[PDB]
């Protein structure tokens, strides 16, 4: 018998879940600081009224608030570093996020820079970012505390340590974070999430499924993540399409928000693999491409490559995914049982209108070698976590099949 | 549709899992202090050699160590308070546990007292303990850091905040703890656990099942605990009897240790209910009765009372328990589907030789009113968490049926 070995690490988590829990954002933020920077996107929280409510709750709690409404999707180093300058200039002592993964990550990045800085700055978020064997800047308890109110049932970021930040000079899109950038308090408000439009619901929903399916197949044992990851896939298969077709189906929104929370906790304990490592350089080189659409367009080839080069332990993991996708009845540990995960995946992608080759997104074949370099330079951990080896030419070939 | 509302709170967790991970206890403990009190029982870790190894690893890591080998099962206030006096007298700055729930809880209690004390003491662990509406002493970050190496696949205590301490003057056996008494590092060593004898394996195994089955039926929503709790029941039904009948079946030991870890995390997020509230005063008044045997002997009547006074949401939870126990195929939300959990429970208890009326343990009918008082004075939270009301006379009647 093969013995089981692992180390589980999960930072403290405080999750306020329900509809109308945006109410709490002020009382909770005051516990951590008197002056917040409020990090958001440019239009939807404002248009939907939740920006005004957050500001109200924060001020009413006695938290003086500076609004930073500049996060565009796929946040950049420049936008983080400029928001950190504001934190230093205004004296903010806590970073509050109201938005999706792009806002929550930008917020964590701002907390990092501003917390480690001198008076005017002298450090960039990129100093914390992996890049080849570059020795990163340690991320320490100096990181400012982060309060995260998510608006998508998409990234898990309200309960992960990670920020995903793009450098436009290199096109890299790495993740980074640890226990000191995990949000102190996490607010999941169904009244905010249920306003996602159908397309956003489907994209962020697929992100949930992508996290947990990679978390389960990542190399080594990780049994504390696995039941959360499995249940999330069951919730995706049962509720995601319900949420897309009726945004006001509240049960379905609640299950996708629980599923998204599972995914963040599961992705903290375990980690993502090749699909994430390759989707980063796609949105890195093509910033108008949504993260989840990038994941979708390369999923089939990657799952097929991992199954073709796998072993019985990895095949059994893919067979549990197939079962959770309703693509099969019995779990088994063979190449063929595992291959049903590809059928269930295709079904999922079709029901969500996410099955698009990279061509239909605007990716061009000439970019392959650059994007392959991107994947190894900036997502080396995910390549290492993948259950089967890949060479630089494996990844080139995978990109071409996804075109 | 009934909206979903909850707050999830889980302290930081660091779990080192494998066989031979006792190796790590010194390096890990040194991160938190230079001088440990090592809290253990009186004979088995010593006899089995693990006491000598721990001391070796601690000293070899440069952690000067004072051994406190005085924890008897069902630890008392007196034993905690005397161990705290040693911590103060010797200057210890970190508390290390090597043992079962009794040692781990005693350790947490010692960390509490010694951390909040003046020079010689002036405070008892009982000051932190619930007791009616007595205003407890707040448990704060002054609590000393705790390193927990468990030796039973039984209590979850290596990953809960709680200490369960008996006051022999009152016979109360409450639990108490929060984020500041959650172990900083948790070591699960299969080489230690696989030495549990058959009877201890079965008793502590039933404790795992008791935690997660109450965690799942506790009042309100708690979806982040539920998948861990479910998987634990699946592991109990599939491996516990294997572990009892062959202590050297390592796969089975590993699954019960994962199940026990699930239970601790699940019991931190959610909570136990009436079965635990009533089993406390049994071991409180009869300290030679094992916690898990006490739980076993009152389970059938309690499950029947909760099912008889339940609703469809609680019935559905019991039906999932029945399915996880292999007592039934389809989950359903009726009184009858739920009642199959009682059949699966009876099967479990019989396969483990735990189905004994309280009489066969030495409990006497004359004690009922005292034990009922015990349950409300000292386990009020669990009564409140139970999915159906109970009066003081409900609990008296339940005790009599279990006799
Ligand atoms: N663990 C981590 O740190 C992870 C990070 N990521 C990263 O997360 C980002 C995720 O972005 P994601 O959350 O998917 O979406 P984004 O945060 O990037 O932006 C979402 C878009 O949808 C709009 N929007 C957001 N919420 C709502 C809503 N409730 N109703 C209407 N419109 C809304 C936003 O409006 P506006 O423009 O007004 O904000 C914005 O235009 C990516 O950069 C990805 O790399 C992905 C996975 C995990
Ligand atoms: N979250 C919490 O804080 C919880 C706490 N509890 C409490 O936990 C305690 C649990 O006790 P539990 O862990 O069940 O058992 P105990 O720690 O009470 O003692 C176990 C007995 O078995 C012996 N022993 C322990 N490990 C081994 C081993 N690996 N091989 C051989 N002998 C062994 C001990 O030897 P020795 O005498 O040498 O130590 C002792 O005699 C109870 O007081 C209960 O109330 C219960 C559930 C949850
Ligand atoms: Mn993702
Ligand atoms: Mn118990």
């Amino acid at each position: 018998h093969m013995r089981m070995e692992f180390r589980h690490n999960l930072p403290s988590s405080d999750i306020i879940f329900g509809s109308g829990t945006l109410e709490k954002i002020g009382e909770e933020t005051k516990k951590w600081g008197d002056k917040a920077i409020l990090v958001t996107g440019k239009s939807n929280m404002k248009k939907l009224g939740f920006l005004a409510d957050a500001i109200d709750y924060l001020e009413s709690a006695g938290v003086e608030t500076v609004h930073y409404g500049e996060i565009e999707p796929n946040p950049t180093t420049t936008v983080v570093d400029e928001g950190a300058e504001i934190v230093l200039e205004e004296g903010c002592d806590v970073v509050v996020a109201l938005g999706g993964g792009s806002s929550m990550d930008a917020a964590k990045g701002i907390a990092m820079v501003a917390g480690h800085s001198a008076e005017e700055r002298d450090i960039s978020v990129w100093d914390f970012a992996p890049e080849g064997d570059k020795e990163t800047k340690p991320i320490t308890e100096k990181t400012l505390p982060v309060i995260a109110a998510t608006s998508t049932s998409g990234t898990g970021s309200h309960v992960t340590p990670y920020a995903v930040i793009t450098n436009p000079e290199t096109k890299g899109k790495p993740g980074f974070g640890n226990k000191h950038s995990f949000p102190k308090v996490s607010i999941v408000d169904i009244d905010i999430l249920k306003e996602m439009p159908p397309r956003l619901t489907a994209i962020t929903g697929y992100d949930v499924f992508s996290h947990v399916s990679e978390n389960l197949t990542a190399k080594g044992d990780h049994p504390t993540a696995d039941p959360l990851a499995i249940r999330a896939i069951e919730y995706v298969t049962e509720y995601l399409l319900r949420a897309v077709e009726d945004g006001e189906d509240i049960k379905a929104r609640e299950k996708m928000a629980v599923a998204d929370t599972y995914a963040g906790l599961s992705n903290t304990i375990s980690g993502t693999t090749l699909r994430h490592a390759m989707a980063a350089p796609i949105s890195g080189y093509y910033p108008d491409i949504s993260h989840g659409q990038a994941l979708a367009s390369i999923s089939v080839p990657i799952m097929e490559h991992n199954i073709e080069n796998g072993d019985e332990k990895t095949w059994e993991r893919y067979s549990r995914i197939a079962v959770a996708l309703d693509a099969s009845k019995p779990v088994d540990n063979t190449r063929q049982a595992a291959s049903k995960a590809v059928d269930g995946l295709k079904n999922l992608l079709r029901s969500l209108d996410l099955d698009k080759p990279l061509s239909e997104l605007g990716v061009e074949e000439e970019k392959i070698p650059e994007m392959t370099e991107g994947a190894f330079i900036y997502m080396g951990g995910g390549i290492e976590a993948n259950p089967v080896d890949v060479s630089k030419e494996d990844v080139k070939e995978i990109f071409r099949k996804s075109l």
